[PDB]
């Protein structure tokens, strides 16, 4: 495969290669379901704001 290809986050749509957030199991462009094969880093958050 590719040596050191971490790149940006999110799973690249297996159809439109649309780097979709690691929290969105679906696509936005071709709304093509997320490829189960892919792997998401458990214990992940949308990085929401805090401190009111
Ligand atoms: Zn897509």
């Amino acid at each position: 495969g590719s040596s050191g290809s971490s790149g940006p986050v999110g799973w690249q749509c297996p159809g439109c290669t649309f780097i979709n957030k690691p929290t969105r199991p679906g696509c936005e462009m071709c709304c093509r379901a997320r490829p189960e094969a892919y792997q998401v880093p458990a214990s992940y958050q949308p990085s929401g704001p805090s401190s009111g």
